[PDB]
């Protein structure tokens, strides 16, 4: 009765809680900062999440990310280029990622998590075993990739916590 | 065929396998190392999230916790009082968090991990929907308390990713 991606989908949604609560205890100059070269501004992990989940459900639907579909990347205008490849930024990149006002933020943030809930549900079980690339020990398969972009989202908003602390002292 | 927490399972997996690679990179002396009033160390979040799996497990399975049923606490010895209800620490608290060696924080999450995959490879689809707490809005449920046992670890994996890295500086 129950779809075997439900509590992956309620996982996400403590995700998503846990950014928008920290974001909102602070300005968006604050979520702009910071605090050192390795650790990434709250602003970074929220966008950073947002196009994760994006790019790798949208590869896996076969369909363009929402980045460009819905064209996010004008409303967050960054002084980074849009290339086919995505790469790891050097923290001098990483403070490239700002925004204008908090809202963008949390839109997409919205939006990638509606995408990947909207997966999630219709997603058939049988498809899960299925192997998305060949070219890894052991092959990567729809599941680990499902998998991997829930840890991805979990993970970085127990950072963003960490990066509030650093920046604004509580 | 799958069961509906199988996924989960494999989440859980991700957090102990991060916990793992970051305190592989650090002396027991830097693990030991709270980097601020609000940033814990990584002993603090390895334990922490062993200590937290633990006790809502074995909560939730009527079970003592092995904490104390597999004298965890003996190896600890840590110089904070075992008690009938789980608090807040204060930073000064957190502080007393610290172990001799490293493998002790590896042997003790490794055996909570087992327990919780345990209890997720037993527990029935029915039992999902069953109030563990009314006294909330909405209730507290078996899923609920499950999700959020998974989200404090993955999302406490992360946060230990930054410790290391503040402590260490990569």
């Amino acid at each position: 009765a129950m779809k075997v991606t439900q509590l992956s989908s309620e996982t996400l949604d403590r995700a998503h809680e846990r950014f928008e609560e920290t974001l909102a205890q602070m300005t968006v100059a604050e979520a702009n900062t910071m605090p050192a070269p390795l650790i990434k501004s709250v602003t970074w992990l929220m966008w950073h999440t947002a196009r994760e989940l994006d790019l790798q459900i949208s590869a896996l639907n076969h369909s363009d990310p929402l980045w460009l579909s819905q064209h996010w990347t004008e409303k967050f205008a960054l002084d980074l280029p849009d290339e086919t490849e995505d790469w790891h930024h050097t923290p001098e990149e990483a403070a490239k990622v700002v925004v204008a006002e908090k809202q963008l933020l949390s839109d997409y943030l919205a939006a990638s998590v509606a995408l990947t809930k909207s997966y999630l549900d219709q997603i058939k079980e049988e498809q899960l075993s299925d192997v998305i690339d060949k070219n890894w020990t052991p092959p990567v398969t729809r599941q680990v990739r499902l998998v991997s972009a829930i840890d991805d989202a979990v993970m970085h908003s127990g950072q963003a916590v960490y990066t509030r602390r650093l920046v604004i002292g509580k």
